């Protein structure tokens, strides 16, 4: 039962702006980068990678709701489905990708990877939470 949208897509839209300015993204890319989450494709692009982070430095202008923070996502995961055992294994996925991933420091690169990885598995798993948790996830995990 949608028909909402009362100021999500507009936040994350304002924050990707300034990054786009600040990264200097041809809004082509702005395009093509929400259709990777959402079906399966991959932007693989360091440069689109540094932007999931440089998203996280604007959880302020992000969601300032009081829920999606670093390291903080089981609530703003849990309002749209994930809740206790999901939010867990969620975090205990992108997490445990982490755990995967040799000892690195590119977060870029290791943001990028997992955010593949962390999908791809939960589309098997069973079920699929919404772009939007998706996103706080990785966010939240800087």
């Amino acid at each position: 039962s949608p028909e909402i949208m009362k100021d999500l897509s507009i936040n994350f839209g304002k924050a990707l702006d300034t990054c786009k300015k600040e990264l200097d993204l041809p809004d082509s890319i702005n395009e093509d980068f929400y259709k990777f989450w959402k079906e399966d494709y991959e932007i693989t692009n360091r440069l689109t990678g540094c932007a999931i982070k440089c998203l996280s430095e604007k959880l302020e202008m992000v969601d300032a709701d009081g829920k999606l923070h670093h390291g903080n996502a089981r609530e703003f995961a849990m309002k749209h489905g994930a809740d206790d055992a999901m939010a867990k294994q969620l975090v205990d996925l992108i997490h445990g990708c982490e755990k995967s991933i040799p000892p690195n420091d590119d977060r870029c690169m290791e943001v990028l990877s997992i955010a593949m990885c962390f999908k791809k598995e939960i589309h098997n798993l069973k079920w699929a939470p919404n772009m939007e948790v998706v996103v706080g996830e990785v966010l939240a995990e800087v």
